[PDB]
């Protein structure tokens, strides 16, 4: 949605490819960014009650992210757990 700013690290970091920004991975990351413009969201707003449309996913998509990932090999529980925001 942004622009310039869409790429200055999001998925040439996460993303290693013209696709792989849409992996499960590099969208994990965009789990941390919907999070912390979540509490945000009726800091700002003021007309558009029914919020948390679907909001949750993101929230669930690090609690147990290694449920998946780290569940469909134990090696990749080491990489983007350190540039995410799993555990420390």
């Amino acid at each position: 949605p942004i622009t310039k700013e869409e790429k200055q690290k999001v998925i040439q970091e996460f993303a290693r490819f013209p696709g792989d920004t849409g992996s499960t991975e590099v969208q994990v990351a965009l789990l941390t960014l919907r999070i912390n413009r979540l509490s945000e969201h009726l800091k700002v707003h003021k007309k558009d009650h029914h919020s948390h449309r679907g909001l949750l996913m993101m929230v669930g998509q690090r609690r147990r992210l290694l449920r998946y990932l780290q569940r469909e090999d134990p090696e990749r529980y080491r990489a983007l757990i350190e540039k995410l925001g799993i555990r420390g």
